[PDB]
C-alpha cells in the first residue's frame, strides 16, 4: 500500500549522460552506441541565443572544436551532423553501457522520468508529465540542457523527451530524440507562449481508482453520470474531455474496483463542483494528473 | 525554474540489489562488497511472523539454505549472522558494482530516496522523509522488503534504511543498515501503534523559500513574530517546535531571498491560521514538508 510519485530506476540512462562543450558552452549528451545526442544550441554564444542560423553556426564548427568528455574520459568525434533541434556527434567508440533502447515521440498527457544532468553528471530523477500544450513543469537550471526524458519497459530504455529550453513563465520545453520539439517551440531566445494548458482527465481518474485501492474512499459517492454530462462539466473546469479510448484503458482500473468508469466520473464531477472541503487524497489537497492508467496498474501490482 | 520532489539518481544503488530467498520466503537484499544485508524475516514462514523466535528459527538454517542471486548469477553463502532485525550473508565474491557507501542512522525528519524493488529487480524511485514518528509513508507492496533508502554525496551512497514492514494503517517501517528498527517496531504480525506524527516545520519553513526563490511569493506578508509566539502556533497546528538549530539550518535561504527566519515563520503562521483560501504555493495545494534546508540548497543551486 501507499502511492508515490515514482520515477524509473535511473541506472541504464546514467551510464549514457556525457558532458558536451563546444566553444565555451558546456550541456549534457546522450552517449547510445558510437552516438553522442545533444541540443543543436551547444553551438552558439549566449549572442547567437536571440536569433541563431543554426546551419551557419554549424559550417563553422568541426568535430574537433566538440569536446565530449564521458565521466573522465575523452570521446574521439568522427562526424557531426544537425538533425532538427540535436546535434548527432559520431565518435569512435560504443558506449559499452549502451542499454537496450528505442525513441520514442510521447503523447501529450503521457507521463516519464527525468534525469536531470549538470556537466554531464546526474544529479537527480524525477516523474512528469507531458503537458496537453507539450510543456513539462519540470526542475531545470542552467546548464541541465541535454537532460533526458524516458520510460523502460522491462530491459528497453524508451528515451522519449531532451531538454532545451525554459520559458519566460517558467515551465521547460524540449525536443524528441530526433529533434523535434513538442509543442510550438523553436530553440531562440524570443518570447514563446505555451497554448492554454488542460488538466489530464484520464489520469486524475486513474489517481482516484489508485485512491480507492489504497482506502482513500471518502469521495466515492452514490451518483453516476453520462460522458456527455461529464464532459459539460470538464470543458467548464478545463480538464480535456474524457473519449470512449479514455474509458477502455480505465477498464482495468475498474474491473479491479468493480467501480464503473462513469460512477468515478461522477465522483470527479462532484469534486470539481465542490472542492475537497478541507480533505485529502493520497496525501494530496488537488486533483492530481501525473499517473497514467497503465502507471497506477504497473505501481498497484508491483511491475519491475 | 522548478521545484520537483527529486529523488537521488539510483544508478548505484541498483547495482547493489540482489534476490534472497530462504525456504519459500523472497525478499531484497543489498551486497555491499563480500556481504549480503536482508530483513532477517526472510527466515519465516507465514505462520512464524505471528510470534517468532529469531534465534530459534536461524538454528535451523545454514549456508547452503540461503539462495542468493544476482540479476542471473547465483552467489555462494560462506557465512551467515543476524545483527539486530537483519541478517548478513558473507558471499565468497564481492559485488564488482559496490559504489563508495556508509551507513547512517538518519534523524526523524530527514530525507531519503528509496529504490523500491521486488524479486531483487528495481522498479521504481521516490523521495520521501523519515517521519517525527519514525514511519515512512512509501509505496510498498509484498515482496519490497529488502529495498532500501539512501542520500548520495558526490561519488559516496550513504544507506540509511531497509523496508522491513507496513503497519495495519498502511504505514511503513523499517531499519538503519545494522537492523536497527527507526521507531518502537517489532519485526512481528501485531499491531503495533506508530506515535502521533507531527509536521516537520523546519522543512515547510524550506520549502516556502524554495517557492519564494521560484517566483511563489503570495504568501508573503507584512508580518514578523518571535520564536516563542510563533511555537504557540505550532503547537496547536502539530507542528515540530521551532528551534534555534532550525533557524541556523535555513541561514543560507534567508541570505538568499533577503527574508528574515522569523518572518518567513509569521507568513507560515497565517497560512496555518487562514489555510491557502484556494491558492497553490510550488503546485501544491498544501504545506509541504519532505524537503529538508539542504535539500532546497541543493536542488536550487544543481549539486550533481
Ligand atoms: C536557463 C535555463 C534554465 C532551465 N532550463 C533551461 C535553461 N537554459 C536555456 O533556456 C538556454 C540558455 C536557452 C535559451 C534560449 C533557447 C534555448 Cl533552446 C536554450
Ligand atoms: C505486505 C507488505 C506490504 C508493504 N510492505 C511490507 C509488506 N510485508 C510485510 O509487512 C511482511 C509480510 C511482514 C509481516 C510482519 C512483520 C514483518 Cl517484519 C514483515
Amino acid at each position: 500500500s501507499g502511492f508515490r510519485k515514482m520515477a524509473f530506476p535511473s541506472g541504464k540512462v546514467e551510464g549514457c549522460m556525457v558532458q558536451v562543450t563546444c566553444g565555451t558552452t558546456t550541456l549534457n549528451g546522450l552517449w547510445l552506441d558510437d552516438v553522442v545526442y545533444c541540443p543543436r544550441h551547444v553551438i552558439c554564444t549566449s549572442e547567437d541565443m536571440l536569433n541563431p542560423n543554426y546551419e551557419d553556426l554549424l559550417i563553422r564548427k568541426s568535430n574537433h572544436n566538440f569536446l565530449v568528455q564521458a565521466g573522465n574520459v575523452q570521446l574521439r568525434v568522427i562526424g557531426h551532423s544537425m538533425q532538427n533541434c540535436v546535434l548527432k556527434l559520431k565518435v569512435d567508440t560504443a558506449n559499452p553501457k549502451t542499454p537496450k533502447y528505442k525513441f520514442v515521440r510521447i503523447q501529450p498527457g503521457q507521463t516519464f522520468s527525468v534525469l536531470a544532468c549538470y556537466n554531464g553528471s546526474p544529479s537527480g530523477v524525477y516523474q512528469c508529465a507531458m503537458r496537453p500544450n507539450f510543456t513539462i513543469k519540470g526542475s531545470f537550471l542552467n546548464g541541465s540542457c541535454g537532460s533526458v526524458g524516458f520510460n523502460i519497459d522491462y530491459d528497453c530504455v524508451s528515451f522519449c523527451y531532451m531538454h532545451h529550453m525554459e520559458l519566460p513563465t517558467g515551465v521547460h520545453a524540449g525536443t524528441d530524440l530526433e529533434g523535434n520539439f513538442y509543442g510550438p517551440f523553436v530553440d531562440r531566445q524570443t518570447a514563446q507562449a505555451a497554448g492554454t494548458d488542460t488538466t489530464i482527465t484520464v489520469n486524475v481518474l486513474a489517481w482516484l481508482y489508485a485512491a480507492v485501492i489504497n482506502g482513500d474512499r471518502w469521495f466515492l459517492n452514490r451518483f453516476t453520470t453520462t460522458l456527455n454530462d461529464f464532459n459539460l462539466v470538464a470543458m467548464k473546469y478545463n480538464y480535456e474531455p474524457l473519449t470512449q479510448d479514455h474509458v477502455d484503458i480505465l477498464g482495468p482500473l475498474s474491473a479491479q474496483t468493480g467501480i464503473a468508469v462513469l460512477d468515478m466520473c461522477a465522483s470527479l464531477k462532484e469534486l470539481l463542483q465542490n472542492g475537497m472541503n478541507g480533505r485529502t487524497i493520497l496525501g494530496s489537497a488537488l486533483l492530481e494528473d501525473e499517473f497514467t492508467p497503465f502507471d497506477v496498474v504497473r505501481q498497484c501490482s508491483g511491475v519491475t
